[PDB]
């Protein structure tokens, strides 16, 4: 099986279905929340919404580039928020699940 | 790629046909007052969805796409009486599907 | 690498950034601009928008089909408009650039 297929049909599907996915399914809406510093501090934004489109529209060079985007999504969240926030536990849980599913990856 | 063939040849052929229109998007059970449709048919399918899936790198391979076309025809034959307009249209389209699927490459 | 991937991430990216891209990012709206003859003279219309959808959705059989589309876009423009017209000077700059990027295509 292709790596990128797996990332779409398996890795991403699992994370998307998951309970805590909703804040990561579209980008952080800085106006709606009142956080003018978000686009200042977070240099390269990223969300599963974006990732899903990239898989569906032939953007990624290799599976290593799609994984990059996942880590950036997580690392972004951890930078901008203080540990033990609500959002951060959510991210942490998703990254747990994410990292499980990478290890099953085709080879 | 056989998937290319299913998009560019098989699906265009079927979509362009006169009988396609009821199979180009889901059956809208609300509009038809068919509240039993979504309870009887458990995997609904249509060319709208199939098209989307080919355009968005969903399928594991050509043979999963063929499964979807079959599910489309057989859902029709499950829900509807034989000899109904809808069922004769489905049969027309399936005949034409089987012709086009024969000249499939082997990759 | 796959050449289609190159056409998406490098060629089309570069052309779409460019200052003169905007009139070529969607079909030439003959009704808006008030050109009844455009669609009689131009038998195969084309634009960077349609090429993009096509790259994003697995439409192209191979990379030479995509390259023809880019060439149709320019020639259509030279056919329909007069020399010295602005749109032609724009397309000419875009074509220049297109041809540079095409000379670093994977093989
Ligand atoms: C504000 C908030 C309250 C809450 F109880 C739970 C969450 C996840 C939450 O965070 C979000 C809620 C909605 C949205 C929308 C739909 C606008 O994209 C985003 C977030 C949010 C998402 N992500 C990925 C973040 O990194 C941060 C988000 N919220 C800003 C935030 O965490 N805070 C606002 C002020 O700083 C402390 C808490
Ligand atoms: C209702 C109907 C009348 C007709 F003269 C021809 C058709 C094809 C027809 O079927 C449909 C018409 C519209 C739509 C829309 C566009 C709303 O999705 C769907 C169908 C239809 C499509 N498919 C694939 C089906 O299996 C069944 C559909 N309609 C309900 C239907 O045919 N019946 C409902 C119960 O009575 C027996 C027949
Ligand atoms: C009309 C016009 C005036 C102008 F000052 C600069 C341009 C590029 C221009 O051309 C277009 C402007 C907008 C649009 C929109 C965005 C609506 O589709 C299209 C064009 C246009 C684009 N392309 C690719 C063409 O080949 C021709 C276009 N316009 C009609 C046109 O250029 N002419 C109309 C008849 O007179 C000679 C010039």
């Amino acid at each position: 099986t292709n790596q990128l297929q797996y990332l779409l049909r398996v890795v991403l599907k699992t994370l998307w279905k998951h309970q805590f996915a909703w804040p990561f399914q579209q980008p952080v809406d800085a106006v709606k929340l009142n956080l003018p510093d978000y686009y200042k501090i977070i240099k390269t934004p990223m969300d599963m919404g974006t990732i899903k489109k990239r898989l569906e529209n032939n953007y990624y060079w290799n599976a290593q580039e799609c994984i990059q985007d996942f880590n950036t999504m997580f690392t972004n969240c951890y930078i901008y928020n203080k540990p033990g926030d609500d959002i951060v536990l959510m991210a942490e849980a998703l990254e747990k699940l994410f990292l499980q599913k990478i290890n099953e990856l085709p080879t």
